[PDB]
């Protein structure tokens, strides 16, 4: 909610809480899920051409008792807006290979998961710079796109040290990666986006999935007209496919696609279907299903501000020592959920 | 305070800090106990017969150093309000137990204290499902009902394993519990509240306590008007009241009362008496005091956004080795508060 | 930002995101440095001759992936202000020391750093209850003065503890301070502070500075006026200031001295210069420097809300065989920032 707007500065408070119970089989996932996000957007106009802007979200779990706090930044960054030339951002943002594989990210609780946080340049991340231009410098309308670099990430002591040091399946060494989208007209959107990471040498002496680099290449597709939304995504990744927590794939195809319609009277059913096919894994695993299930929901909105929702992760995979050695979960799950936000 | 109302949507953004010392001969008691508190209330009108609500409430010490963060969830909930017909809401709440303990919870710094958080469905606690109707349906002015349903919270890993698992004496399985208030008119109250919740295999792992369901059953009285405030509360439990950190109380009798006045010119004394005692505990300690102390003290309201306090608990149990072993404090501590508010 | 002023109580919510990287051969400090931070400054009318407040502030590293948090309270105090009778606060707060000290803590990413957090009665540390008075009881124009106490803040467990203990180079003992600034006029500022706080014993248990009392003499002058920023402080302690991590000084001699100007058009350069020089060092050590760097740097203001700097930490240290053991980093830093705050 913009809580503040006085003298060319503006700041929108925002947050929700969301509360959730999942039905699993899987006890790593079964019980209660309530969280709560909180976060804030601020523009200040500079001048003619300029606008300063910083954004921060956070969030807070709600299902934990008082002896323990499991909270976390999901972005943090500050930026200048220079007119049709473009804006540039810094901080812990989303990288830009999400600029196409979010068109996917849509579904009621699931979905958004062939790729995690802190994995190369796909999802949420720290330390990105990125450059973006909206209608190509004011010459081509609909066509965007973005540069982005990522400084390493690396452990905390020892030779891929940084300052703020972390286990190998969240760092990171220097990355660059674009991404480019283009409205195609009535309703329909075409993207691509590619990434390359340097790996860290930690990360190399895992087991699975070594490599100098860390890659991504992702094409996309996307119809929002006439209450109808339908999208696609296929993303190749070279050693940035996390395998469970036991490393990466050397090679990954993932796949995600989503149909969704908007009833005047609140409603909004979704089906989905997402999987991730795992190429070459070492200790004779070879090819590997790492992700593969149908999702089925639907949510309610009461207005702008409140939600209920229902979702229904029908999973594919198969119970095989494999999905239990790398922790993937092969059990269906039921969400419930009640979101007040604003 | 409300810093949005806006379009059939309000938000309160509302908070203290509570510069505090404690006195005592306890050294785990003694010191500054500064700390603050933040949260958020927001309602939103969908239509003529229904609103959409959130509330979170956080709480962050502010008597450590910079090297650690000491903070918690209170509540983090989201509910529908539907008229005369009640509301639900699900999340981080309080249990039902509380609309009648809460009661004597009035002190001006101790008190509320014959139960904790995360104690089964005696006061805060996660997976709360809680429907409530106030002046039944419209049909009876003062008369108050509650249900509610916790779902279990288990374990980390093994048997009793949730997703959201932690230690034994902050786990619950499946429980039910109901209040009934009433009020009686010209500032009397009565109430009583029941819950009956699922104890967990590793609860039943430890020495004290032990038992299919922990139980509690509530009587409260109270007298609100003409500046006088008395209550009393009387809680009987069964595998429900913690001994310490060692487990539970097979048995447990429970009795809290007090009384305040309030001056005109801001000056709020109160005197209390609290005692749990607990029956039948394990390693031949039988009946054991587990809580007794009386309390005086008084709270200076400058207005409605700023007091200070006095409270001195007067400890009556004696430092024996069962509290010692147990890790009850049994001195004295006088406490000191200064409080802002918003 | 004032957010909300109704009915004599105002509320001041306010935060910034710092977009910051590190440029370092130290890899303890090398990469992404991005933070932000939230608080609020609230102020009560009680009456004509009271008006109370409270304000609090807190830092979350923006820096680090979301397997972890890194956050922490900066202060978290309450207080009443009695007209020209003058202030009374407790809680989380600055020591009196930086009263003075704080007048060369202005560079735009380092300085400041002769002494640290929770280090005595020198900058931010729990439990100070101040007295402060500004122009003498309406008396003299210019001269301010404040007096401190700080109860002990000890261990965690045995002979030193308190409830909120923590490790021994953030303990402090019982402590009083006070501070006089007075102003010359035409820009012209002068100060003094000094403070003394018993040692407990577990600190006197480390090898590096034992003794009673940690204490600190500060003068401080200041050139304020005609864009022109000029400021020196030189503070001499006792068993007070940091060696590392491996206890404290006998005796230090902090030296601290820097001149900035401010371009119409925005632009701060910065010039100055730190040592902290460390006396009768045990383990053989003797005479030591402690931190001895040139800075140079500049931030640019776009406007109130938005900046952007450069600063270069030139560090003038040997790198050697007590540096390595201490932890004291001897490598140059370029740290370049861009700022949003509200
Ligand atoms: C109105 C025609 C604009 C077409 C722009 C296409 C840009 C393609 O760039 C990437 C290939
Ligand atoms: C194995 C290759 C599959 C083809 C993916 C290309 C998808 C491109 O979508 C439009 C951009
Ligand atoms: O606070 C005290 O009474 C004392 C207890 C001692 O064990 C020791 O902590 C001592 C401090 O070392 C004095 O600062 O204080
Ligand atoms: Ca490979």
């Amino acid at each position: 909610a913009e809580i503040y707007n006085k003298d060319g500065n503006k700041l929108d408070l925002y947050g929700k809480v969301d509360g959730l119970h999942y039905f699993s089989d899987d006890d790593s996932q079964d019980g209660d899920q309530t969280y709560m996000r909180l976060g804030f957007k601020g523009e200040t106009q500079v001048n003619d051409q300029l606008t300063g802007y910083g954004q921060w979200e956070y969030q807070i779990q709600g299902n934990s008792g008082e002896n323990e706090n499991n909270s976390w930044t999901r972005v943090a960054f500050a930026g200048l807006k220079f007119g049709d030339a473009g804006s540039f951002d810094y901080g812990r943002n989303y990288g830009v290979v999400y600029d196409v594989t979010s068109w996917t990210d849509v579904l009621p609780e699931f979905g958004g998961d062939t790729y995690g946080s802190d994995n190369f340049m796909q999802q949420r991340g720290n330390g990105f710079a990125t450059y973006r231009n909206s209608d190509f410098f004011g010459l081509v309308d609909g066509l965007n796109f973005a540069v982005q670099y990522q400084g390493k990430n690396g452990s905390a002591s020892g030779e891929d040290q940084t300052n703020n040091g972390r286990t190998e399946l969240r760092q990171n060494g220097d990355g660059v990666g674009g991404s480019i989208t283009y409205n195609l007209g009535e309703g329909f959107g075409i993207g691509t986006a590619v990434s390359s990471s340097k790996r860290t040498s930690s990360q190399n002496d895992l087991t699975y999935g070594n490599g100098d680099r860390a890659e991504t290449y992702t094409g996309g597709l996307k119809y929002d007209a006439n209450n109808i939304y339908l999208a696609a995504q296929y993303t190749q990744t070279y050693n940035a496919t996390r395998v469970g927590n036991l490393g990466w794939a050397n090679k990954a195809q993932n796949f995600e696609v989503v149909a969704q319609y908007q009833f005047d009277f609140g409603l909004r059913p979704s089906v989905a279907y997402l999987q991730s096919k795992g190429k070459d894994l070492e200790n004779g695993y070879g090819d590997q299903d790492l992700l593969k299930y149908v999702d089925v929901g639907a949510t309610y909105y009461f207005n702008k501000n409140m939600s209920t929702y229902v979702d229904y992760k029908i999973n594919l995979l198969d119970d095989k020592e494999f999905t239990r050695n790398a922790g993937i979960s092969t059990d269906d799950i039921v969400a419930l959920g009640l979101v007040y936000q604003f």
